[PDB]
């Protein structure tokens, strides 16, 4: 299983200290560039306001299995949270897309460093991607 | 960038025909064994009722960037649905938790074929995956 990278992120996060813990807390707008062998994938995606993006957190460890997220005291597994550091570092956002230039979009709550890869980008449906509760 | 894989699915969707379109609408109950090297990521799972499952659709086709969805006339690109094709074919599955045993998770609302590989496991978070609209 080899992922090829659809595309990269430009953001103002440079650095691991320099990103929100959780971009849905964050104002900060990053940018999606797909790229031209995959930018058909985008077509009438200017109809969506609100999309899933997984990409690659690249300077993420790969074999750390348990962490202890900010606040927190003890370690837990890391498939119990959303840390950066897991087998397959792939971060998932709910992202909104605020303006679509050609094969680039701009958006909001996307917390991943500048220049990470982008993976694969999905349709945000409420029915699916929420839990009643 | 290469995937690991950390898991394999058991449920009773042998193939695109006998599987649901999407989990959610499923009552099927599926099993996700986690390779015992893995194990530590685990830890403390129990304590989740809800959490994102990533899996790899291995028989999906990489090479498709537009599709017509079921109930839709004209195509529109990957980017902006959920089918299984597209470049880097990850499933993505909010997941009930039922049974927590060693290594192995009953859960429901997961929609892979039976013995797909798992790729990642992250807990569900409604603050975070869900949009208040
Ligand atoms: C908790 S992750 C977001 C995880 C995402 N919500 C998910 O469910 O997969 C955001 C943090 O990971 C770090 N991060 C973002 N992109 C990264 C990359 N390419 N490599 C390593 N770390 C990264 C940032 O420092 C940020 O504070
Ligand atoms: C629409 S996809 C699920 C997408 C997921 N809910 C998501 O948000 O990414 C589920 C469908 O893809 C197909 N599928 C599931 N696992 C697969 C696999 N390992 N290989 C090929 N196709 C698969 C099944 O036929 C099923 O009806």
């Amino acid at each position: 299983m080899i992922l090829k990278p659809i595309g990269v992120v430009k953001s103002p996060f440079k650095t691991q200290n320099d990103a929100p813990r959780q971009g849905r807390f964050s104002d900060a707008v990053s940018e999606i560039a797909i790229f031209d062998e995959y930018a058909d994938g985008l077509h009438k995606i200017e109809n969506l306001r609100h999309i899933i993006v997984l990409y690659w957190m690249d300077k993420a460890s790969r074999d750390k299995l348990r962490v202890v997220p900010p606040g927190e005291t003890e370690e837990r597994g890391v498939f119990t949270t959303r840390s950066p550091s897991r087998p397959n570092p792939i971060g998932l956002c709910v992202v909104e897309i605020l303006e679509v230039e050609r094969n680039r979009l701009k958006v909001r709550w996307l917390d991943a460093l500048d220049g990470s890869p982008v993976i694969d980008i999905k349709k945000y449906s409420p029915e699916i991607d929420c839990v009643n509760q």
